[PDB]
Protein backbone atom coordinates (compact mmCIF):
# COMPACT_ATOMS: atom_id res chain seq x y z
CA UNK A 1 0.00 0.00 0.00
CA UNK A 2 1.16 3.58 -0.88
CA UNK A 3 0.12 4.53 3.29
CA UNK A 4 2.43 1.68 4.22
CA UNK A 5 5.26 3.22 1.62
CA UNK A 6 4.81 6.68 3.09
CA UNK A 7 4.93 5.55 6.95
CA UNK A 8 8.42 3.52 5.31
CA UNK A 9 9.60 6.81 3.69
CA UNK A 10 9.19 8.65 7.42
CA UNK A 11 11.37 5.21 8.84
CA UNK A 12 13.89 5.97 6.66
CA UNK A 13 14.46 9.61 7.49
CA UNK A 14 14.70 9.65 10.84
CA UNK A 15 17.06 6.39 10.05
CA UNK A 16 19.02 9.26 8.39
CA UNK A 17 18.64 12.17 11.06
CA UNK A 18 19.72 9.38 14.01
CA UNK A 19 22.78 8.42 11.97
CA UNK A 20 24.26 11.91 11.60
CA UNK A 21 23.38 12.63 15.40
CA UNK A 22 25.34 9.40 16.55
CA UNK A 23 28.06 10.69 14.24
CA UNK A 24 27.78 13.74 16.31
CA UNK A 25 27.50 11.78 19.75
CA UNK A 26 30.25 9.55 19.02
CA UNK A 27 32.85 12.34 17.64
CA UNK A 28 32.54 13.81 21.05
CA UNK A 29 33.97 10.17 22.55
CA UNK A 30 37.46 10.75 20.57
CA UNK A 31 38.79 8.57 23.25
CA UNK A 32 36.40 5.36 22.10
CA UNK A 33 35.39 4.63 25.36
CA UNK A 34 32.01 3.60 24.40
CA UNK A 35 32.76 2.25 20.64
CA UNK A 36 32.32 -1.40 21.67
CA UNK A 37 30.70 -3.65 23.83
CA UNK A 38 32.52 -4.06 27.56
CA UNK A 39 34.14 -7.80 27.23
CA UNK A 40 32.91 -10.49 29.23
CA UNK A 41 36.86 -11.87 29.03
CA UNK A 42 38.11 -8.58 30.44
CA UNK A 43 35.44 -7.91 32.97
CA UNK A 44 33.91 -11.23 34.08
CA UNK A 45 31.29 -9.90 36.32
CA UNK A 46 29.99 -7.21 34.28
CA UNK A 47 26.51 -8.90 33.69
CA UNK A 48 26.45 -9.26 37.81
CA UNK A 49 26.56 -5.43 37.61
CA UNK A 50 24.72 -4.17 34.46
CA UNK A 51 21.62 -6.07 33.62
CA UNK A 52 21.30 -3.87 29.78
CA UNK A 53 24.61 -3.15 28.20
CA UNK A 54 25.11 -0.64 25.79
CA UNK A 55 27.63 0.69 22.84
CA UNK A 56 27.88 2.86 20.27
CA UNK A 57 28.69 -0.15 17.65
CA UNK A 58 25.55 -1.95 19.04
CA UNK A 59 22.94 1.45 18.38
CA UNK A 60 24.67 1.27 14.60
CA UNK A 61 23.62 -2.17 14.06
CA UNK A 62 19.85 -1.27 15.31
CA UNK A 63 20.16 1.90 13.22
CA UNK A 64 21.05 0.25 9.83
CA UNK A 65 18.14 -2.23 10.36
CA UNK A 66 15.83 0.88 10.66
CA UNK A 67 15.16 -0.33 13.91
CA UNK A 68 14.69 2.99 15.84
CA UNK A 69 10.75 4.07 15.61
CA UNK A 70 11.46 7.80 17.14
CA UNK A 71 14.03 10.01 19.10
CA UNK A 72 12.91 8.97 22.52
CA UNK A 73 13.76 5.33 21.76
CA UNK A 74 17.44 5.88 20.04
CA UNK A 75 17.92 8.40 23.60
CA UNK A 76 17.17 5.64 25.73
CA UNK A 77 19.70 3.99 24.38
CA UNK A 78 22.50 6.64 24.63
CA UNK A 79 21.07 7.16 28.35
CA UNK A 80 22.35 3.29 28.86
CA UNK A 81 25.57 4.16 27.50
CA UNK A 82 25.80 6.75 30.04
CA UNK A 83 24.55 5.78 32.85
CA UNK A 84 25.75 2.32 32.87
CA UNK A 85 29.04 3.89 33.20
CA UNK A 86 28.31 6.15 36.19
CA UNK A 87 26.84 3.28 38.07
CA UNK A 88 30.32 0.25 37.67
CA UNK A 89 33.07 3.22 37.57
CA UNK A 90 33.86 5.22 40.59
CA UNK A 91 33.28 9.08 40.52
CA UNK A 92 36.93 9.75 40.43
CA UNK A 93 37.89 7.74 37.62
CA UNK A 94 38.66 8.65 33.66
CA UNK A 95 35.92 6.56 33.01
CA UNK A 96 32.90 8.38 35.17
CA UNK A 97 34.29 11.31 34.17
CA UNK A 98 34.52 10.58 30.86
CA UNK A 99 30.43 9.34 30.79
CA UNK A 100 29.75 13.10 32.52
CA UNK A 101 31.35 14.63 29.63
CA UNK A 102 29.82 12.78 27.23
CA UNK A 103 26.46 13.35 28.41
CA UNK A 104 27.17 17.17 28.58
CA UNK A 105 28.23 17.21 24.93
CA UNK A 106 25.74 15.10 23.80
CA UNK A 107 22.77 16.85 25.69
CA UNK A 108 22.92 19.67 22.87
CA UNK A 109 22.95 17.03 19.96
CA UNK A 110 20.18 15.98 21.12
CA UNK A 111 18.50 19.04 22.33
CA UNK A 112 18.32 20.15 18.28
CA UNK A 113 17.71 17.10 16.95
CA UNK A 114 14.24 16.88 19.15
CA UNK A 115 13.42 20.06 17.66
CA UNK A 116 13.85 18.97 13.97
CA UNK A 117 11.92 16.10 14.80
CA UNK A 118 8.83 17.49 16.17
CA UNK A 119 9.90 20.34 13.57
CA UNK A 120 9.94 17.94 9.89
CA UNK A 121 7.74 15.41 11.53
NA1 LIG B 1 29.09 3.25 41.29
Amino acid sequence: SMEQVAMELRLTELTRLLRSVLDQLQDKDPARIFAQPVSLKEVPDYLDHIKHPMDFATMRKRLEAQGYKNLHEFEEDFDLIIDNCMKYNARDTVFYRAAVRLRDQGGVVLRQARREVDSIG
